[PDB]
């Protein structure tokens, strides 16, 4: 059968699904990895025993336990990020499309979900595979991972929460891909991973770890970088959020494996509580239990292996949205609402680059905001908001990536960089906030194909180049097929806008900004 | 008999000189101080004593001894700021513009050059004030005082050389208006100050001293403020200079006495022949002998004297010219030519802000060239050019003459702030200079009104509208003649900032001159070397 597969766990039983008037076959919530629940919390994950039986892989499975925005209820530009599923720690499933017919050893894409590594599901609306899948004829494969304490939580040294174990889960699916992809008509040797936001992150760090190498063949990184301010932590800053969260629970702090038994007895609502008080600082942009440099999963620090080359060598595609700051400014800044322009005062923006760069002492807050502050005409609340729009994006998203794609392309074999900037006409949010973080994930996803979401035609085509570019670049490392997209070199570091507009190349995307996030910044906090 | 004037002193003889088929009598050369020869270099002035007889005033008077410029041989552009007179420590002379007939009691100007302290004459053709006292029926006074080691070698503690006998100079010649110019049929009660770069610093060092307070009534200074980064130091500073002086002529560097007896056995030519040696870096607009921060002439630091409003209060006029640094960097700067477009590679401009702010650590080095530098087209020769100018000008004039205005204007009685930008079209300096530093000298005291100098119709207009400005400002304290049609020069308020262009097109207002780049240098570059 079309939809019954055997694969080296055990038989599944997929589902046919209509996709612009036609069909393709759907595995829905097929588990690859044993549950991490009781004694299993915090540690590494261990492999699916094989089943006997038909397993049902013809719904969505249970989302993972993560905190959930209750800020703008009902709201659909803030819900449709949130678990659209039954919580539970047994959440290690994975989701593959399959074009019908099966197709024979095709290009395979793995999508990782974003969240800051505290939240994040496979089974959200903007994540439907079919319309990818079916479009560019990909065998298109989301996962799922551990989020918050449950899959970061690191107390180096231990083994029942060395840390990292998200990313490890991770790496189980795509092991899982490796191993029984070509049971689907998928071509195991050429594995595209892509991701947006902490996804994008979790890809890089892929490409950086030793054990993840081998598993993939090309990458594809949307809004984050392995680098990024808030995608990593010491070993130290770890294992000091790791005891926090005992303390805010009231845990016997003798030890870790004291520790840790008084935390696998909690419930999983009550560690999501206190998640957020662990945080060393008042900010915006930062997130509690994320990955650790560990020694292990990465050989050494991040910076070092970037410039000694130490990673998997192939081509990457990457960029970001015009305007990655908006969204955190909105839930964590004053003066911001939902509701209107959010005209910045002269105070709130003080106290708003504070919570941007919370590690900055007094002189680097100066040296920010000097260098983002108009002063022929400081008290204009519109400036001063997009100011700190751009401060958000550019020290959190574009500058952290810009410093990894000068890296990368070193030693890589092929970089692609854009800078996506189209402003969705359905777009639910406020005028104010632009081009939104994550809002470009719609549109590699072909929702725009889609009449009943009501979007342009405009956009419809954007939608449909945009996915081209990412099936084509996974299946030969070139999003050009035989205006092209030009090669991101070292010394013209070439870029394309993405938008509904004709093609445009421009060189040096944000220099300016970048080198003062990249290079004069860091020297100032590290000589003061 | 016009030109026959007795002063405190003794008898003075003028001149009647020739001035746009006019006339206008001259009192050229004419002694304020006793001649700091001898046992008096390095010391305070002491009064002229009365003479006999009448003093012939027809001619200019020697110029101080200083360091002579000799880069462009020939060439009119930097001549032209050269002793135009025989050099001599017998130099402490004042001239005297008169209108004719006499008048009863009028206004007077006193003009200070400039020359970064080490340089400087009272008798350059550019400063010729018959046009000025003419034009505006001013009574003119030029005055001058030691520069160089001569008049500012300063060892704190010795009574020989204390330091700052150049601005004492200055001093002895405003008391001397004072006393005697009432004499001459001006007004001692009205009398405004006025000079260029180093001229325009000491103004302000006046307005701040208590000891000069009451010789003048209002100041005037152009591209100059007290505050320059390279108007003043410490007085160790001043000491480790001093010895470094002797130290260069084999002095006996055991005391003061020994020292300062060393060096008044020198000829004036061997101290000037060393005198760039005791710099503390490699720099451009820096020089070595000028005033100190002693705590006499300079009750406290400059800085805490204008937060606190100590200082003279009254109204002021300044301002600065659209490129004071490209004057220095054709002298001391990699890349600069006289007889090129200078376009500036990289690597220039590095060693280029590196000589520019010599002060500064690694930290404020990248500050700086981060701030001047558009990296999405680094190696363009011309932004690169234009930044260090702008660099240059920013560090040691503009953003220090507006820290002093946004201070001076919290206390004082009515502040007039201008921008000069104006390119003389018989300008002899390359293109790329721009608004030199200094050259809006010639517009002051109005030489475009003498058609033989070729300017054209509408300089000779600016000139005349500057002049008025200027004089009516010395007169009333507004450039502005009231319920007049001309457009109004705005006053400077803390609040608006108000400022105005100053060229051949008509006026415009502007706000918060140049405020991106001063707050850099006024706030945060200042913040980042304290840090360690
Ligand atoms: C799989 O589960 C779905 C939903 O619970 C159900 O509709 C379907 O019948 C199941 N598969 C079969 C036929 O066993
Ligand atoms: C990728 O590697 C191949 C083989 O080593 C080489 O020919 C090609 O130039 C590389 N591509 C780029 C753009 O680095
Ligand atoms: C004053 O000096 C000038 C120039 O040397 C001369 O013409 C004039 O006769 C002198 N006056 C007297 C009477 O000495
Ligand atoms: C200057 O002082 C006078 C006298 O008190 C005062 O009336 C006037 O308002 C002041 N002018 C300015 C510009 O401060
Ligand atoms: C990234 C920080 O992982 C944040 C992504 C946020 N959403 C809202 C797009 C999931
Ligand atoms: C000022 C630093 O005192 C410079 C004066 C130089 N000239 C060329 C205008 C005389
Ligand atoms: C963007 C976002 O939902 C941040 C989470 C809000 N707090 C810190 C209040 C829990
Ligand atoms: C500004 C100026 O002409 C400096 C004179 C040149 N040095 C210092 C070399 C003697
Ligand atoms: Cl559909
Ligand atoms: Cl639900
Ligand atoms: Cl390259
Ligand atoms: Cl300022």
């Amino acid at each position: 059968s079309e939809l019954l597969v055997n694969t080296k766990s055990g038989k599944v039983m997929g589902t046919r699904v209509p996709v612009l008037s036609s069909h393709i076959s759907a595995f829905l919530g097929i588990p690859f990895a044993e549950p991490p629940v009781g004694n299993m919390r915090f540690r590494r994950p261990e492999p699916k025993k094989p089943w006997s039986g038909v397993w049902n892989a013809s719904t969505y499975p249970n989302n993972c336990q993560q905190y959930v925005d209750e800020q703008f209820p009902g709201f659909s530009g803030s819900e449709m990020w949130n678990p659209n599923r039954e919580m539970s720690e047994d959440c290690l499933y994975l989701n593959i499309w399959v074009p019908s017919p099966r197709p024979k050893s095709t290009t395979v894409m793995v999508w990782i979900y974003g969240g800051g590594f505290y939240s994040g599901s496979s089974t959200l609306d903007v994540y439907n595979g079919k319309y990818l899948a079916y479009t560019e004829e990909v065998v298109l494969v989301s996962l799922s991972y551990r989020v918050g304490a449950f899959g970061f939580l690191a107390l180096h040294g231990s083994q029942e929460a060395p840390g990292n174990v998200g990313l490890l889960d991770q790496r189980m699916a795509l092991q899982w891909v490796h191993d029984n992809i070509q049971f689907f008509g998928g071509d195991p040797k050429t594995v595209t991973i892509f991701g947006e936001s902490a996804g994008g992150a979790s890809v890089g760090m892929h490409i950086l770890s030793p054990g993840s190498r081998d598993l993939f063949r090309r990458a594809i990184l949307q809004s984050g970088s392995p680098n990024c301010p808030w995608a990593s932590v010491s070993v130290a800053e770890g294992r000091r959020r790791a005891v926090e969260l005992g303390r805010n629970l009231n845990c016997n702090l003798n030890s870790d494996e004291e520790l840790i038994h008084c935390l696998r007895e909690k419930k999983p609502q009550e560690l999501i509580d206190v998640e957020w008080n662990v945080l060393p600082f008042d900010s915006i942009f930062r997130f509690s239990f994320v990955p650790v440099i560990d020694g292990e999963f990465f050989p050494t620090s991040l910076e070092s292996m970037l410039n000694s080359g130490n990673f998997k060598k192939t081509q990457i595609l990457l960029g970001v949205n015009k305007d990655e700051g908006s969204f955190f400014l909105l839930y964590g800044a004053p003066g911001f609402s939902k509701d209107s322009e959010s005209k910045i005062s002269r105070e709130d923006f003080m106290s708003g680059v504070k919570l941007s760069v919370p590690h900055a002492n007094d002189l680097g807050l100066d040296a920010v905001t000097l260098q983002y502050t108009d002063w022929m005409d400081d008290n204009n609340g519109i400036k001063n908001r997009d100011g700190l729009d751009d401060i958000v994006g550019d020290h959190n998203v574009i500058c952290p990536l810009m410093h990894f794609v000068n890296k990368y392309t070193k030693f890589g074999n092929g970089t692609y960089l854009y800078f996506f900037n189209h402003r969705a006409s359905n777009l639910v949010w406020p005028e104010w906030m632009g081009v939104i973080h994550g809002y470009e994930i719609e549109f590699v996803f072909g929702l725009p194909l889609v009449k009943e979401l009501n979007y342009t035609a405009e956009e419809e085509a954007l939608s449909r180049r945009i996915m081209h570019y990412w099936a084509t670049f996974a299946k030969t490392g070139n999003p050009n097929e035989p205006s092209k997209w030009p090669l991101f070199t070292t010394k013209e570091q070439k870029f394309i806008d993405l938008n509904t507009e004709p093609m445009k190349v421009h060189q040096r995307l944000r220099v300016q900004m970048c080198v003062f996030w990249n290079q004069f910044l860091p020297k100032l906090l590290n000589a003061t």
